[PDB]
């Protein structure tokens, strides 16, 4: 009757259900499920190429320039109507091809079909089906690199997977079985017992089970790496385009063509041209005012900007975002893997007596045998690969750092066997019994170990420092732990605490493995602190002091402690010496208490505030008035979980801040996507992860995204203005004819619009972006008081060259006057056609020249190599023409003139405007202040974050 939502149909589902889902039914259930629900495959539509065409060929310019060389055919001007249609062809194939590469890019990805081995309810079934597999289908995985087809979550064993792709976490990631529960919740939900689409296993084993076997929940391409994929099909728009302001400034040229075609209306009702022709002449004006090369020139700019960036590394999707990456005022970072260095030194232990701490140990081989030395060697959740062991790069640090080495494939439940050094001045080998996975958000790892002593078992709990002693019965914890902790944390040192409990339950059975997360985690005795020393990237300094350079803030988001945030921030220059950093304090609202905010100085040898991630979620919950005033003056977002991160982005562009994203990690995942632009720096080719993905680990990346940016949207509104320029010259130069006795050109047309004008208009789409970031932020709407001033200026000097050279032309001695007495397509040579082209035909390409402005954004022109060499070209084969037409003389149409020195007269007009073009742009980049002072002495920005400022300015926050 009515359609119900597949999430809808399982949104739901019990712990216990997704298990009572496992051995499903092998046929009947299967195949009217999978009718239901759809086929398990990719929904990129594939064409041929016609099909494409016809959808393709729909665009309404296609329409208009259609009917043009119906109304130009009818005109019997062949030859422009040649032009037009080849023109059309040239955008359509472009277009085209631009289309068919960012759906193969997509569709490449996404083309991937395997044999899948399926568990029937009473049966164990091998390379089955693929494309049909149940929406509930029960499989046992691959043993070793096998790709998994669909989302489903882990009903009995462990799994080893790379989900590189899916989370950016090219470190392998551990996978556990389901716990069957009465409560409801999705596998999704848990987020780790799922096993997502397209995801390599490095590896899967069974403990107690014959093989690991996993039961689908979500599926059909509509979730996870198809969830992804179907969001860069139809995707989501960017607000206030600038396309929108262009179109208001075609609306200024819509006048201007309207005030041309009543100007010819009185000319040719002057004239008294036959009605009928008339209309023909009112038509041609209004077409030749469509420029026909702008729709691929637009194109082209993109596709060589993608190209450029291809080259640098910057992997890109939707690439009207480049642009986009030209406006962005603020660049968030995350602080390791990225501002640092990935892969970190362990700086010793420090272990405790009792209650006190004792002096940290250099090497932590030399300490003796007990809790501590177990909970170093099996905390990790490290698994052996052909001849080596693969893990977090701390966890495999400090497993290196302890000397232990890790037992090969060969009880019941029993796991990752731990083998001592066994050098001796006990060698007691230790093995797992129960993995806990550590979680960014949840901010701890555990591990329950046994040993051949054969006495209570001992759970160690390995986290963040503040969490794991708030876990930690307050016994053991050190009354200077949090000052102890300071000393660690502001030398830069990342620090993990290690919490040991004596666990009672029966050792080495799989039934006593079984236990709530919470309970293992609870009552806890404090062991050591681990000092692991991350080291900052050579390149970060530099590109932060850039971008500060620039006064495009970068704000800092970290899981880390505040205080080492606050030195690897102190040290990038996100604070520099001269600033002063503010500390932020909250106190929860709760039992007779309501919410404190207490704001503490941090002195070191523009008002810079740190906020550790508690405190900013009572700020945004509990003083949403002050949360203004924090996200436009906060440079530190610290302790921050993987939800936050995206909180920071979303207030932060809800305040009209651009925001930026260069994160490297899962955790960072949501705020890439929610962010403008996102840039994932440690993935390999194009990925779904990011928008602008990257192949450097750098933060050198950011800036090139930028000056790319720049460099695109300073090239979109010089090849605009051009093609605006053009269309308005030609509109001369034919209504200049039109009023002259009636008169127009063929071949002559072809000529400027096929060579002159399409060859020049892409070739300056490839100058590439300026060498160094810059203060001035690219100028964002067309219809901009010196972008029309520039324009209108440009014209009237067009106008007085090709005036000035019609009254020489008719002034000179020689000159023979014209027929005005027959139809402009039967007089194929007049003598004002050989002047008015021949003047007109250079002044095409002098416009390139003075609106390519090469300087803030772009490099010299020179540089392009293409354009420069086709311009010169075309300039030497027309000067070669103007002076000696030859056998072109017949094609061109052109009036041979014997007389030197009125061609010199016209090589010089031409050479004054060319100098007057050059002239009149450096004059507008000189004039905009005067005007800009004038115009307007003060103002104040309508967006939030600009007033805000201002405001501060005015009153800072309470000192
Ligand atoms: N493998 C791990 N097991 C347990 N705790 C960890 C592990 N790695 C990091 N931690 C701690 O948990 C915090 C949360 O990490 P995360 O949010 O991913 O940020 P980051 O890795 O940048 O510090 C870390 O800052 C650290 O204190
Ligand atoms: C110009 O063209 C006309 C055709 O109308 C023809 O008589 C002769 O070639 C020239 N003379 C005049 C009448 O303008
Ligand atoms: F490594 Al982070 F936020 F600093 F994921
Ligand atoms: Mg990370």
């Amino acid at each position: 009757q009515a359609f119900y939502q597949v999430s809808l149909l399982d949104h739901g589902r019990s712990c216990d259900d997704v298990h009572r889902s496992r051995h499903g039914l092998s046929l009947q259930d299967q195949m009217v499920r999978k009718a239901i629900y759809g086929p398990n495959v990719i929904s990129i539509p594939v064409k041929s190429y016609p099909q494409l065409l016809v959808d393709e060929a729909l665009n309404p310019y296609y329409g208009f320039q259609a009917f043009s060389i119906a109304l130009w055919l009818a005109d019997h001007y062949y030859w422009y109507a040649l032009c037009i249609f080849l023109i059309s062809s040239i955008s359509i194939c472009l277009s085209l091809y631009k289309t068919r590469k960012q759906s193969q890019t997509l569709r490449d990805m996404v083309k991937l079909s395997m044999r899948v081995c399926v568990c029937r309810p009473g049966g164990e079934e091998e390379w089955v089906d693929s494309s049909e597999l149940v929406p509930g289908d029960c499989l046992v995985l691959p043993q070793e690199g096998g790709l998994m087809p669909c989302d489903a979550a882990l009903v009995a064993g462990e799994c080893m997977v790379n989900e590189s792709s899916l989370t950016g976490e090219s470190i392998p990631v551990l996978k556990t079985a389901l716990p069957e529960g009465l409560g409801p919740y999705c596998a999704e939900t848990h987020r780790r017992h799922t096993l997502f689409c397209g995801t390599l296993i490095l590896q899967a084993r069974a403990y107690v089970g014959p093989h690991v076997l996993a039961v689908v929940t979500r599926t059909g391409f509509c979730t996870a790496k198809g969830g992804l994929v179907s969001s860069i099909l139809h995707p989501r728009p960017i607000n206030f385009k600038f396309y929108k302001h262009s179109m208001k400034f075609v609306a200024a040229l819509s006048v201007l063509a309207l005030l041309g075609t009543i100007y010819s209306i009185f000319i040719l009702y002057r004239n008294r041209v036959p009605l009928n022709e008339i209309v023909i002449r009112a038509l041609d004006l209004v077409t030749v005012v469509v420029p026909p090369a702008l729709p691929a020139a637009m194109t082209v700019c993109t596709l060589y900007a993608q190209s450029r960036l291809r080259r640098q590394g910057i992997f890109c999707i939707h690439p009207l975002r480049i642009n986009l990456g030209g406006k962005l005022q603020l660049v968030c970072f995350d602080k390791t893997g990225t501002l640092t260095e990935d892969g970190l030194d362990v700086m010793g232990v420090v272990p405790l007596k009792g209650q006190a701490f004792l002096p940290l140990v250099p090497e932590p081989r030399r300490l003796p045998v007990g809790p501590l030395l177990r909970a170093l060697a099996t905390c990790h959740a490290l698994s052996r690969l052909q001849d080596t062991p693969v893990g977090d790069p701390m966890d495999l640090k400090m497993v290196e750092s302890t000397g232990w080495v890790l037992e090969e494939e060969p009880g019941t439940q029993v796991l990752a066997v731990m083998r001592p050094p066994l050098w001796e001045p006990p060698p007691v080998p230790v093995s797992v019994l129960h993995r806990f996975p550590f979680s960014s958000a949840l901010q701890r790892m555990s591990v329950v170990v046994a040993w051949p002593g054969a006495t209570q078992p001992e759970a160690y709990v390995k986290g963040s420092p503040e969490l794991v002693a708030g876990l930690c019965n307050p016994e053991t914890v050190p009354t200077d732990f949090a000052q102890m902790l300071q000393s660690y944390t502001a030398a830069g040192y990342r620090v993990v605490a290690l919490a040991s409990k004596p666990l009672p339950t029966v050792p080495s059975l799989e039934a006593a493995q079984q236990l709530t997360r919470d309970t293992v985690e609870g009552d806890l005795s404090l062991l050591g602190l681990l000092v692991m020393r991350n080291l900052l990237k050579p390149q970060t300094t530099p590109v932060i002091q850039a971008l500060r350079r620039t006064r495009i803030r970068a704000v800092m988001v970290t899981g880390d402690n505040l205080q080492t945030a606050v030195t690897v921030a102190r040290g990038c220059g996100m604070v520099a010496p001269q600033e002063h950093l503010i500390i932020v304090h909250a106190t929860h609202p709760e039992r007779g208490q309501p919410a404190s905010l207490e704001f503490l100085p941090m002195e070191s040898p523009s008002r810079h505030l740190a906020l550790s991630g508690p405190t900013f979620g009572i700020i945004v919950k509990h003083f949403p008035k002050l949360l203004p005033k924090v996200l436009v003056q906060g440079t530190v977002f610290a302790r921050m979980a993987p939800e936050q991160k995206t909180e920071l982005v979303c207030e932060l562009q809800k305040l009209q801040y651009c925001v930026g994203m260069c994160g490297d990690g899962a955790n960072d995942c949501g705020a890439l996507k929610a962010a403008d632009v996102g840039i994932s720096l440690s993935q390999a080719e194009a990925s779904v992860v990011s928008p602008f993905t990257s192949s450097m680990a750098s933060i050198e990346c950011v800036p090139m995204v930028i000056r790319e940016g720049r460099c695109s949207l300073d090239t979109s509104f010089s090849v605009f203005k051009y093609m605006a320029l053009y269309s308005l010259t030609q509109f001369i130069s034919v209504l200049i004819l039109y009023t002259i006795n009636t008169n127009l050109g063929d071949l002559q047309f072809l000529a400027i619009d096929l060579v002159i004008t399409t060859t020049v208009a892409v070739l300056m789409s490839r100058t590439g972006p300026a060498l160094v970031l810059g203060r001035v932020r690219p100028p964002g709407a067309l219809l901009s008081v010196p972008v029309l001033s520039s324009l209108l200026l440009q014209m009237v000097l067009v106008t007085g060259v090709q005036l000035g050279g019609y009254f020489l032309t008719l002034a000179q001695p020689w000159f023979v006057p014209l027929n005005r007495t027959v139809a402009a397509p039967d007089n194929l040579p007049n003598y004002e056609n050989t002047v008015v082209f021949s003047l007109s035909s250079f002044q095409y390409l002098i416009l390139a020249a003075a609106v390519s402005k090469g300087a803030p954004f772009r490099r010299p022109l020179y540089t392009n190599v293409p354009f420069l060499v086709a311009l010169a070209l075309l300039s030497s084969v027309l000067v070669g023409l103007v002076l000696v037409p030859g056998l072109l003389q017949g094609p061109l149409a052109l009036r041979n003139i014997t007389d030197t020195g009125f061609k010199l007269l016209l090589l010089g007009l031409v050479t004054l405007n060319f100098v007057g073009a050059f002239m009149l742009e450096s004059v507008l980049d000189q004039c905009l202040p005067a005007c800009l002072r004038r115009l307007r002495p003060k103002r104040a920005s309508k967006k939030r974050f600009k007033q805000l400022e201002r405001e501060l300015a005015e009153q800072p926050w309470p000192p």
